[PDB]
């Protein structure tokens, strides 16, 4: 792997979006990875519809919150909506993936990485962004400001966000908070090395669309 990737740069990620109020990161957690993949794999990089999600796969919860395994395989089973023909409503809605006729974007499946380990974390982040987890429940994570965050924070895992790369000591993270939140929509996370939940508990969860 290299030493250090940016998705960011090599074009691979879209602008910050909002979630709020909507628990729905689970949704944008997922749509940001088909995001990056799409790219990766047809050069084309196109804001996709975490309303669609939100709508449509009803084995997640909502804005109460949902799982990374049956978002990803949604978009296997159904492909996407772009996010202009199927914008954020901010709470769940009627299911209008059928009435959408406009392009939409498939992945033929998901790998699963193996869980609390540095190193299996950053080789899945050198070949595509990837679904991961936190725990944000912190004043130190929510009122984040800049800089690699090292703590403090639980490991209790309860936010769904997108590895889109890494350096040296550090996991580049997009988050769904809007771009005023920490350094334009990102929070820079400490890696911890080798076998660990991770900092914030980041090494918990890890999922990475295919699209072949
Ligand atoms: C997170 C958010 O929008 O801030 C949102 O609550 C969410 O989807 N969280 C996930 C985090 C996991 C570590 C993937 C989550 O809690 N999913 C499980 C189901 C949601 C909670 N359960 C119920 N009963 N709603």
């Amino acid at each position: 792997y290299p030493e250090s990737i940016d998705w960011r740069e090599k074009g691979a990620v879209t602008p910050v979006k909002n979630q709020n109020p909507c628990g729905s990161c689970w949704a944008f957690s997922t749509v940001a990875t088909i995001e990056g993949i799409n790219k990766i794999i047809t050069g084309q990089l196109i804001s996709l519809s975490e309303q669609e999600l939100l709508d449509c796969e009803r084995r997640s919860h909502g804005c109460d919150g949902g799982y990374q395994t049956t978002s990803l395989q949604y978009v296997v089973d159904n492909g996407v909506h772009t996010e202009r023909e199927y914008p954020y409503e901010k709470k769940q809605g009627r299911c209008r993936a059928k009435d959408k006729k406009g392009p939409k974007v498939y992945i033929t499946g998901y790998k699963y990485v193996p869980a609390n380990d540095e190193i299996s974390l950053i080789q899945a982040i050198a070949n595509q962004p990837v679904s991961v987890v936190t725990d944000s429940r912190g004043r130190g994570f929510q009122f984040y400001k800049g800089g690699i965050y090292e703590g403090p924070c639980g490991t209790n895992t309860d936010h769904a966000v997108t590895a889109v790369g890494y350096g040296k000591t550090y996991l580049l993270l997009k988050n769904s908070w809007g771009p005023n939140w920490g350094e334009k929509g990102y929070i820079r996370i400490k890696r911890a090395s080798g076998r660990s939940k991770g900092t914030c508990g980041v090494y918990t969860s890890s999922f990475f669309p295919i699209k072949g």
